[PDB]
C-alpha cells in the first residue's frame, strides 16, 4: 500500500455533503440509444445539487488517453479496459464518474464492475435501452449510413452484436419515455444507494 | 457537457475552480513520495480535494499492460499525463510522482494542459544521485547495481534535469516542511491554493 488519505477522509472535502459518494455510473446500449444525452441530463442534475461529478466519453478518451487505439477486437477490448481503470481511479477521489460508452461485450463491463468491486467501489451498470431500428432511424451522427455502405465495419448492431446486460441496475427505454423521466431513474438509484442525497 | 467552470463551484466548499496538475520529478528516493503526501495532506486539511497518481495505484491498473522497454515506459508516461488532465478538467488538484526522466515526455505532459488552459507545475525533485542511493528507500538501486533491474534511471539509463522548472526543491538540504511550502507557495502565487 502506498500511504494516502483515506476514502472517509476525502468524503469531507469532496462537495458540501459530507460522506464518500464516490461511484461510477457505467451507461451501456446501442449507438444512438441515448447514453451521451442521459449523461448530460445527469451531469446537470448532479451539478445542480451541488454533488462533484465528472464525466468519460468519446469526447475526452478518444482522442488523448485512448487516442492510439483503433477498432479492431483486440484494441475495443484494450479501449473500455483504460476507461475502467480510469472510472475507478474517480470513484476513489470521490466524483460521481459517468461512462458513456457502447460497451457491447458483457465480458468487457463484467470486467469494469469487478475492478471497481476488487476496490470497493459501487458500480452502476445502466443498460441504456432502445430498440436498433429506432436508433438507426436518428442516426445521431451518420454512423448508420456508414455502417449499412460499409465505409466502417464491425459496427455494433449491425455486423457485431450487442450483447443485452443480464443484470444491470436500471433499464432505461428510451424510445417509451422522456430524457426526464430516464434521469430519474438512475436518480433514484443514487438516492437509493446513499449516493444522493432525497 | 457542464461549463469546466460550473463544476469548479461543485468540488469544494471553496469558491472557482482550483483544477491543476502539480508534476514531480526527480531520481528514484530523491523526495516525490514524501512531497506528494505531505502536499496532498496540506490541500485536505484546507477542504480543496486533490487526487494522487503514484506506482501504486496506476501500475497494477491503467498500465498494468507496461513492461520497462523505452516504449512502454513513454506510454506508460503518455497514459498517465492523459489521465491528470483528465483529473484537473474535473476540477482537482492532481499530484503525480513519477521519475519522469526524459523532459520530453515532461513537456509532452505540460502541452496537452496548456492547449486546455489546465495549470501544470512541473516540481523538481532534486537530490544528488548518491544521496538517493544511500536512502534505497525501496531497495531499488542495491537490486539495480546487482543486474536483477536493468534500464534503471540514474543506474544504466539518463536523468535529465528540468531545463525551467517551476520549483527546486533540494531534498538533501532542507525538511520536507519547507519542500512543500514552496510547492504551496507556488499553488497560492497561481490561485489554486488561498494565501
Ligand atoms: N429518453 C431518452 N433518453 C435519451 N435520448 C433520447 C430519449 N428520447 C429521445 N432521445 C434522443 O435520441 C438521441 C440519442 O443520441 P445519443 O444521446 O447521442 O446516443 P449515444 O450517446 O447512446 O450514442 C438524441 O437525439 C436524444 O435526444
Ligand atoms: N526535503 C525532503 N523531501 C522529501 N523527502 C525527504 C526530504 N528529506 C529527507 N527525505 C526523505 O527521503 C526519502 C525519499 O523517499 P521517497 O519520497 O519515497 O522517494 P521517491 O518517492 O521520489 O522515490 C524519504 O525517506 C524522505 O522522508
Amino acid at each position: 500500500q502506498a500511504h494516502h488519505v483515506s476514502r472517509n477522509k476525502r468524503g469531507q472535502v469532496v462537495g458540501t455533503r459530507g460522506g464518500f459518494r464516490g461511484c461510477t455510473v457505467w451507461l451501456t446500449g446501442l449507438s444512438g440509444a441515448g447514453k451521451t444525452t442521459i449523461s448530460f441530463a445527469l451531469e446537470e442534475y448532479l451539478v445542480s445539487h451541488a454533488i462533484p461529478c465528472y464525466s468519460l466519453d468519446g469526447d475526452n478518451v478518444r482522442h488523448g488517453l485512448n487516442r492510439n487505439l483503433g477498432f479492431s477486437p483486440g484494441d475495443r477490448e484494450e479501449n473500455i479496459r483504460r476507461i475502467a481503470e480510469v472510472a475507478k481511479l474517480f470513484a476513489d477521489a470521490g466524483l460521481v464518474c459517468i461512462t458513456s460508452f457502447i460497451s457491447p461485450f458483457a465480458k468487457d463491463r463484467e470486467n469494469a464492475r469487478k475492478i471497481h468491486e476488487s476496490a470497493g467501489l459501487p458500480f452502476f451498470e445502466i443498460f441504456v435501452d432502445a430498440p436498433l431500428n429506432i436508433c438507426e432511424s436518428r442516426d445521431v451522427k451518420g454512423l448508420y449510413k456508414r455502417a449499412r455502405a460499409g465505409e466502417i465495419k464491425g459496427f455494433t448492431g449491425i455486423d457485431s452484436d450487442y450483447e443485452k446486460p443480464e443484470t444491470p441496475e436500471r433499464v432505461l427505454k428510451t424510445n417509451l419515455s422522456t430524457v426526464s423521466d430516464c434521469v430519474h431513474q438512475v436518480v433514484e438509484l443514487l438516492q437509493e444507494q446513499n449516493i444522493v442525497p432525497y
